[PDB]
């Protein structure tokens, strides 16, 4: 049917996280912030 979409996604990889402390804990990788 529809796309493993969540709300909070990385624009990288694609990978998508039902939570933002989640994807930070990935995204984080990419921002170096
Ligand atoms: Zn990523």
């Amino acid at each position: 049917g529809s796309t493993g979409i969540k709300p909070f996604q990385c624009p990288d990889c694609d990978w998508s996280f039902s939570r933002s402390d989640h994807l930070a804990l990935h995204r984080k990788r990419h921002m170096l912030v």
